[PDB]
């Protein structure tokens, strides 16, 4: 009824050499652990306890001890949450929480197509614009093109949201041809076709990975870690209309390809938004928008210095424009 | 530039007697914790070192020692996050976790009543529809209109969030009259205006309280803690096409004052509902609708075998009669 | 719209090492034919030719050349079809023709769980007694439980056919608690609970493997290749009336370990059964019952001299007793 | 024991004139095929080996060269099977498989009469329910009315069954009365007695003329080769959910003559159906049913996305009715 | 429109205890009027009529009837108006008159620190120099640096005045660095930086002290009640060239921490500078600069018999020079 | 020292006739009231105690008693203060309050006309701009043209301020000719020459009357009593950059003569304002404009919703041209 507390079993185990290939086909998911860490290793435990009856392991593989295994597997980074999944491996980079990573793993352990099979879905499929989406019409399960498909969804899981129908009724909605994909990008109304059907797996995340950088995207605390950062709480309506202005300079620069906007809801990441209020100097739970270096952590930031006279978008553009020119870093 | 790490610094400070009073003033917030627990000791301490140079105090007061303390403010469950602002004294209910804690600070530091002053940010005002809202219009800040207002957004803090204008073109596009209120009911679009203006603060806190549980409503990570519970992924188009039925039913039943469903987003509570899986031995990450025994924690749930064929909004709603009625619990 | 006719293209590949591993990953399926033959040649270029839009590779493997390969998957039986799906390798035993080939590779094709979402379906599946069938109810497809089973279900693939529900309607109308799996033996109603749920995989196979030879069952195009064996075709109404005399004897021995009677009805195996007549020298389009050795083709057959006066299912019984006993082989 | 292989004899003669009128009456069956084509020579020999001491001739008639003797005989489409018994010529237009050609002359072999002399096997007969029967009472294979339905008989071998008693008993167990014959639509309980019994060949020739296109009937691999087709696996719960829906729909247009139902169960015809799949676009694996235009092969096909919300009885009547208005083609 | 007139209803309350705690969150201030004073009972009537539906409670505490609140208080003065301001009392010491009790208010009445958002407002700010400013540069409201000079505002309040921006162009413009806090005295264009940011409010409270004595400030009808006074009517050319002398002169001793010149402009206190006119015998309406006696409210003039040739600023500078070190008294 | 209280004397007498016309020469200034008043006569009274060695009388005429001696000097509005003054009389329109009584008598009393006779004292004049005023250069206070602009500044006192030099180097730095006289108009540095000198005073008076309604203009407490006027706290930065605003509108619309902004500074009226706010329900003391109605007292105000984006001298000649054709009233 109220919130799980950990109750003191050791679910995650420690996984040897023999002991490995065993356990990759026991699960879905298998969760490995790279090695005063205290606080992961007790995030780590409660998760193990709240999805011990999924299909999916917890272990850990010693830095020192199983560098064999670690050697196996390609362990770069300790300290470091790995999933594999089949034949892929997946590090996860999201906040290091008991909320983040339950979701991380139920998103990764389910089917990396989501199958549309009613006319009622689509009007829902249509309104879910926060992200990067591609949908197809396919013959079945069984198609070769359906496989291409899933095989390119499996690829980007599950940061990239595949989905597709097996319907005539339901692709006419859609306006998809048979073997047909479209390509939504996010907050745009309008999907991009994608060239030359059917598709091989080679042709689908290759036109994924040219379109991986929209114009406007929402940061996810699954899916995350020069670069335009903008800041809105969409939930403040001083936010929620600094949103709809970023959404406005989006459509006018589909053309431009070194136009990147990330748009970070502070009241979905409260405690990384505070902790680089300290780095950047600026309160970020009011409407910014700045530049920000990846290696110095330099920032330059846009003035907005009253919130009931937010910029238009011109004047976004204008700075926008600035910027990649030159104004500063 | 990453997420944050706990330095070792100690800042979480006990608070004795005669250095009571001193700290009170110093901040705006005082964060109260009431005495194995070295999770909820090293979350404290992270927040503490995130919002440092926040008007926040983060204090420790044990049940044994400042007991003296403890019965002075009125510290009832041991284990438990009280937060001093003011005159008032707010009990965390919500996941003892460094996002939700952060998230519930900085909302609760902040002015209770915000301030609409540009007809631009209307739009955004009225679209912002997933919880309570009151609204209203006064002269400016020093009436004594605009104090009842204020003093009754201290009283809900911050579970229910309270807007003022003073200015006469913004009131005309919100449909305000001078020292009106307007009361907006979660997903519904038209407000309910308080009778018999102009208002006390005693006659605004009952206004709310009456309206309290409203026909569907979003739970929140900071509000949290018989009961009709509907679980749907607005991020999946399949959670969307069934929330779209709920506000359906909700817009049906604004007459029912027996009717007040609570709409989990798993995705907003990822760990709670994965919990609560274990608990109600369904699958809570698909659409569902049940009734929860506050006390056996018993539940019977809605037949939603088929998620291409969802029910309609007359079909949940007879399965709501037949449960108000008595159909099982 | 007529039937389809082999159009000379050669798509029956000739697959090497380095080539092999990009394949396996390519197709859901992959057919290969370890090396006068131009029989099993043309039936395969056919079937590769219907089939070319679904994810299955036709390849072929010769003896002297790639038996590097060939060692590598373990080929015995030249002139042999060797289906590969993921990590299993299944040999192909059936009669080497275009219909039971196709049959055969839509059956392994699909998900090895057939799952169950209406109470209108459970009927059907009720009414369904020609195989082996198995049947869980479980939360949903992440569980645990559900992974056991699904992996017991890859096991047996095609021969014995698993399905599972995720509805509590569903699972009541079947008597199945959570987590639990009943076992249908063919042509009896009654399933068999499988004991201590919930399962792990081990626990199924193991079940399933003691109770894999039932008292009646059907001979089948695809599983086929001491041995008591009835003909009856099902669409006479001679052939019929024997049929349910057997099905009388099955219901009368399931305490009988050593009772395990194959039905093969001519009209399904058409072919080999006119082979068989030049073998055992008796007509097997008229109801027959006999016993076979499986080395020296020696057999004996119950007197069933009038069709007009079958024999009832007590004296089948008596001769099934004298042949275990010793009458004659 | 195993399948059998083709050993090499030529068995398949090669037919002159007066070497015709000889074998014609040395066989109870002719089988002549009509002169690349070295799959149907491998077949026809391959039948001709196993069926050797079968009471059937096979030949082979060149088109050029015994062009006297194909025109003697009427020989039309050249590469087809033509079957001579009797006075009687049937063109084999079935599969042109080992399989399907078996079981057609073991079925064109025997006697078109098939007696029923136990009361045991009444019960039989009714159940069998899946094609067109008739079934008649008479003295004794002797009497003049015997004649005419066995003449007639012959006139629709093998695709129509015909039965007689006679038996008392079994007559009236069959609601018969002397020189009366019942004729039974597939998947209907209740028969048609013929009128004016009692009957000359060409009344009953032309009763079961009208009567040849039931409200459903389902393909035989024998009988084959505008037009509603519906596709149902009888072994899968879905499919066999939806026959029991297309068997309530004839059920209720038993007056309607325009409604002629052709059900094809995809286990019968794996490779025929996968083949229409490249040409209707459209997964004929699960239930669907359509109307197929005869000469353009156009289709338009009843939407059913959803198989765990099969239609109704009702839903399918009216897309029915709409398709003979005209609602697409 | 025109003047307002006292309508006779009585607002000024009598307030007892238990009744005490409830208005003092009632309002924004408490007015306390500590008991032939018809004329001050007449003015606070007035006054509390004018400002009804302001935040601002009127009461009148008797000296010998509520002598229990007077001293729980501590109220020495009796015929004295005291105002609580949440945990502050101040004495209100100016013009027992309607003009000057408004405004004293409505100055208490507001938030301590004027934000600053605009550049355009940074002009007008430093134009305005007429008293002693603070102002600060701070990330937002919620930092800790901001409520130091926050609460160091209250401790001030209304007699100096404090201003905060949270902008860094607004900032960079008044030369302030983060939690940098520059003091203004009045008639000196350049700031003093307060050294060792960031501040403690009992920092910014002792900087304060010690620069509260400047060596010219302007008297308020709010602020006032050994002493070097000069008179000058900034609306005469007389007296603003005479203002412009002695501005002249505190420029020149910002080094001697001896120096406090007191301007008074008549035409700002007509009533008080006419009264002391008849104390001081001498023409006050016209420039004139004294030293006063505390006590005995002896005085010595400087002399200056011709407003055509007014002293200059080295005249004036000796004049004051001889009355530190002793010319007369 | 501190301030003045009543002491009990009474001074304000009553004038009768032929005690009327002694009095008038022994006073520089009559005051004479005309007739629950206690408010107003404890205020003259108090006046009367201060001033009371000035040579100002204090007099009260009854409506009912010196009738007679009302008639004969035209006392039409009962309660009112009227001033004698030589052959003049003023009814004093002011606040009834002691500081804009002594003010307004002390400003009467005096010459009219304000000798300037030093160079120092030009840069003072020319820095006075809040009023309008008049200059002029004469040979010496005998001449005619003297005279008659003495007669002139008799006739506006003390609502327009005269001034006059004898000196030719004050002259020339004023640029004033002899008998020339310069009129300057509120916050313009440029004077306007009266044309054709030297004058009489009808030529004066006529030009004065004329010029009396400037483009910008400040209320005054004594001067007071279709109307623009605009609210702006000189002492405050957002007031103060307002009041720039205004100016600058000022300086653009000399050429129209329909453009008479009143700019009335609260903190100069702070009774009036507030009690204004009762009356045009807007917050007075923050910057506004608008029109008001003289006979209805309706108004109609710019939109001015954020203080941080004041409108630009544009947007206010826009909104003030809108108002003169006709936008609203
Ligand atoms: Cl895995
Ligand atoms: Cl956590
Ligand atoms: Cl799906
Ligand atoms: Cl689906
Ligand atoms: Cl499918
Ligand atoms: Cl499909
Ligand atoms: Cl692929
Ligand atoms: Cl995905
Ligand atoms: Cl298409
Ligand atoms: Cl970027
Ligand atoms: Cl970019
Ligand atoms: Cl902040
Ligand atoms: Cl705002
Ligand atoms: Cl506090
Ligand atoms: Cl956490
Ligand atoms: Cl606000
Ligand atoms: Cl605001
Ligand atoms: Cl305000
Ligand atoms: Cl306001
Ligand atoms: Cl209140
Ligand atoms: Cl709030
Ligand atoms: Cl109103
Ligand atoms: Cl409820
Ligand atoms: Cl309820
Ligand atoms: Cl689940
Ligand atoms: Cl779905
Ligand atoms: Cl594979
Ligand atoms: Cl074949
Ligand atoms: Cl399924
Ligand atoms: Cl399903
Ligand atoms: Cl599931
Ligand atoms: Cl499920
Ligand atoms: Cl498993
Ligand atoms: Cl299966
Ligand atoms: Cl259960
Ligand atoms: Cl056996
Ligand atoms: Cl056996
Ligand atoms: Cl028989
Ligand atoms: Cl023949
Ligand atoms: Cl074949
Ligand atoms: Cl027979
Ligand atoms: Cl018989
Ligand atoms: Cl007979
Ligand atoms: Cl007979
Ligand atoms: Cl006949
Ligand atoms: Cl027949
Ligand atoms: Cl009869
Ligand atoms: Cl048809
Ligand atoms: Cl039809
Ligand atoms: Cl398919
Ligand atoms: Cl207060
Ligand atoms: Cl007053
Ligand atoms: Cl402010
Ligand atoms: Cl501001
Ligand atoms: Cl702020
Ligand atoms: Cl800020
Ligand atoms: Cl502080
Ligand atoms: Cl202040
Ligand atoms: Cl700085
Ligand atoms: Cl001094
Ligand atoms: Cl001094
Ligand atoms: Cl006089
Ligand atoms: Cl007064
Ligand atoms: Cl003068
Ligand atoms: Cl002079
Ligand atoms: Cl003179
Ligand atoms: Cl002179
Ligand atoms: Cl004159
Ligand atoms: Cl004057
Ligand atoms: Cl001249
Ligand atoms: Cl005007
Ligand atoms: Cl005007
Ligand atoms: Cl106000
Ligand atoms: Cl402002």
């Amino acid at each position: 009824l109220n919130f799980p507390t950990y109750d003191g079993k050791d679910r995650v185990v420690s996984l040897s050499e023999k002991n490995f290939k065993q356990v990759l086909k026991k699960y879905d998911l298998l969760c490995l652990y790279y090695h005063q860490f205290q606080l992961k290793e007790i995030v780590l435990e409660l998760v193990a306890q709240v999805l011990e009856h999924k299909a999916i392991g917890f272990v850990m593989v010693d830095a020192k001890k199983e560098a064999k295994l670690a050697k196996k597997l390609g362990f770069d980074e300790e300290g470091s949450l790995y999933i594999l999944k089949g034949d892929r491996t997946i590090e996860f980079d999201g906040e290091f929480a008991a909320d983040v990573l339950v979701e991380f793993l139920l998103d990764l352990i389910e089917d990396p197509v989501e199958i549309i099979s009613s006319k009622l879905e689509v009007q829902a499929f249509e309104r879910i614009e926060d992200y990067i989406k591609l949908i197809g019409f396919f013959k079945s399960e069984d198609s070769e093109y359906y496989k291409a498909f899933e095989e390119a969804a499996e690829h980007f899981q599950p940061y990239i949201k595949f989905f597709a129908t097996f319907d005539k009724g339901v692709a006419k909605k859609l306006s998809l041809k048979m073997n047909e994909v479209d390509f939504y990008e996010p907050f745009m109304d309008e999907p991009i076709a994608i060239p030359n059907k059917p598709y091989t797996e080679e042709e689908l995340v290759e036109f994924v990975k040219e379109h991986q950088r929209p114009t406007l995207r929402r940061l996810r605390p699954e899916e995350m870690f020069i670069h335009i950062v903008a800041f809105a709480e969409k939930s403040d309506p001083d936010g929620y209309e600094f949103l709809e202005i970023l959404k406005q300079v989006a459509r006018d620069n589909t053309d431009n390809p070194d136009l990147s906007i990330l748009w970070i809801d502070p009241d979905d990441f409260p405690l990384l938004v505070a902790y680089w209020e300290k780095t950047f100097k600026i309160d970020l739970f009011r409407p910014q928008i700045g530049v920000v270096n990846v290696t110095d952590a330099d920032s330059v930031w846009m003035e907005i210095p009253d919130d009931d006279d937010l910029p238009t978008a011109e004047e976004l553009e204008d700075w926008i424009e600035d910027v990649l020119s030159g104004k500063i870093n």
